[PDB]
DNA sequence: GCCAAGGGACTCATCAATAGAA
RNA sequence: GGUGGCUGCGGGAAUCUCAGACACCUUAAACGCUCAUGGAGGCUAUAUGGUCUGCGAAGUGAGAAUCACGCGACGUCGUGUGAGGUUCAAGAGUCCCUUGGC
DNA sequence: TTCTATTGAT
């Protein structure tokens, strides 16, 4: 009943506070590349790859040292995290080594990016939250505006620049979930469309999860903003600024999506006991991933269909195949064995639904 | 050699000591 | 007089308040804006068609777009601090890889 | 001067 549970919450830093973020970052950084170069030459000298215990202690050697005594200013919990970083970089690249196929790369020098995080942990009431406060080590007090109720206890804060003037902290904390009680209806089934982007059923009836208000219109607007950016020469402040608008649709666009999925994620959770969707403006991995996770953290279970199972051809009620239902523009067909017309999405969501609770075994 | 966006795999600290301060 | 929406801030989405503007006449659609410069093109629908424009299109440079309070300068501007309605929803981190663009 | 916040070693 407890489990990891992250609260993002936008952070209003002052001037110091951003200076300190920055130092931060700029440190963790360097520690990763520093501690990466002098592993490799570990390597290179005696064929042993170092500990994370020895990489620490050089580091506290690091801190008295003069040269390298600057990162005594930032908090010794980013420094620290940073190390566990490159020791899991290592390690993820020893296990793939036995592997075959797929191999994880060898760690690579960290660059400066415009997304960067830096990690520090909890002790000893270090890190606090009040209404529309929170407090980090080495920072105070910083004013978060969207603070939801946090509750559990507080694990470690990520301190995320997104872009410039724009800060996110996401509080990590093992906060018990209560499991949601019965749901009104047992089971769902959910599909893929062009103009609608879901056909949930639950038996009775249909109901189409259309594509989220003004979600056309401002497709339109991503249209419109990439012809200016086009004809405008490279390398303008015009051309920032068109770009600039640009990201900001983009950003827009994503967070409708994400939006528009959170809010259907939780209604079938909170109103359907089984949900079942065929694996593959669709989105359709975030979605799945929400959907499974919100399942397992509210009680809910989610049944995959297999993507062997060509729903779209065959009928629901007499299960016959026609390949012309392959063809997209056959949008009604009628099945002859069955001697039945239905529409191809409202056959496709009764037959997820039909797999969905054999796969569960229900 | 340089940036952005997606995807898959794995994971999500604790305490004794100690310096300092209102 | 009545109606709709483009742009900006209000954590995300809708609504709404306010602001930069504006359209039309019971139908709701379309479009952010200002100044300077620029010198025939710009936008949409199905190679074809429609609309804007030369008392100025694309492009380039600059600027403003909620509220309260303090400070400085010349009623005005610059700066800092603080605040922003109502309803729904909010699981992230690390590593590598892939793609796209220079 | 006891409580608060930060550090090094696991
Ligand atoms: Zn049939």
């Amino acid at each position: 009943m407890i489990r990891n549970k992250a609260f993002v919450v936008r952070l209003y830093p002052n001037a110091a506070q951003t200076e300190l973020i920055n130092r931060t970052l700029g440190s963790a950084r360097f520690v990763y590349n520093h501690f990466l170069a002098r592993r490799i030459a570990a390597y290179k000298e005696s064929g042993k790859g170092l500990t994370y215990g020895q990489t620490s202690s050089e580091l506290t050697l690091l801190k008295q040292a003069e040269e390298t005594s600057w990162l005594s200013e930032v908090d010794k919990f980013a420094l620290q995290n940073s190390l566990k970083n490159l020791e899991t970089a290592y390690k993820n690249f020893f296990r793939t080594v036995k592997q075959s196929g797929k191999k994880v790369g060898f760690p690579r020098f960290r660059k400066k990016r415009t997304g960067e995080s830096y990690r520090t942990q909890f002790t000893n009431n270090n890190i606090q939250i009040g209404e529309g406060r929170l407090k980090l080590p080495k920072l105070g007090w910083v004013k978060t505006k969207g603070q939801q109720d946090i509750q559990g206890k507080i694990l470690n804060v990520t301190v995320r620049r997104i872009h410039e003037g724009h800060y996110e902290a996401s509080v990590l904390c093992e906060v018990e979930i209560p499991y949601l009680p019965a749901a009104p209806k047992f089971a769902a089934g959910v599909d893929v469309g062009i103009k609608d982007f879901a056909i949930v059923t639950d038996g009775v009836r249909f109901k189409h999860e259309q594509n989220p208000k003004y979600y056309r219109s401002t497709l339109k607007r991503l249209r419109k903003a990439q012809q200016t950016l086009s004809r405008r020469k490279k390398g303008s402040a015009r051309y920032g600024k068109a770009k600039t608008k640009l990201a900001r649709i983009h950003k827009r666009i994503v967070n409708k999506r994400q939006d528009f999925l959170h809010k259907l994620t939780t209604s079938l959770v909170r109103e359907y006991e089984i949900i079942g969707t065929e694996h593959l403006d669709a989105g359709w991995g975030e979605f799945i991933r929400q959907l499974e996770y919100k399942a397992a953290w509210y009680g809910r279970l989610v049944s995959k269909v297999s993507p062997y199972f060509p729903s779209s051809q065959l009928c629901h009620d007499c299960g016959f195949k026609n390949p012309e239902v392959k063809n997209l523009a056959v949008r009604t067909w009628t099945c002859p064995n069955c001697g039945e017309t239905h529409d191809r999405d409202e056959n496709a969501a009764l037959n997820i639904r039909r797999e969905a609770l054999v796969a569960a075994g229900i």
